[PDB]
């Protein structure tokens, strides 16, 4: 699975995983990630999307209801994204 549940509510998903995969893990509605999320393929091109600036581990991102965290990268690419826990 590309995604680990934690105990506060929150996610961990792999930075490549598709926006398709995020919702379908997640149960989400189709238009979750709304006309932006509908322009990119994955959750760090979303990241990307909304930042629009070449990405730090620690930045932040928010599309209500949610906010997004880089936790990983490796030397160029977001390797993990953490989801906040969303209601």
């Amino acid at each position: 699975l590309p995604f680990k549940v934690l105990g506060d509510g929150s996610y961990l998903f792999e930075g490549k995983t598709s926006l398709s995969d995020v919702r379908h893990y997640l149960d989400l509605p189709e238009n979750a990630f709304g006309e932006l999320g509908d322009e990119v393929d994955t959750l760090s091109g979303l990241f990307l999307e909304i930042k629009q600036e070449l990405p730090h581990v620690g930045d932040t991102a928010v599309y209500e209801p949610f906010r997004f965290q880089v936790t990983q990268m490796d030397k160029r690419r977001i390797i993990e994204i953490k989801i906040f826990p969303f209601e």
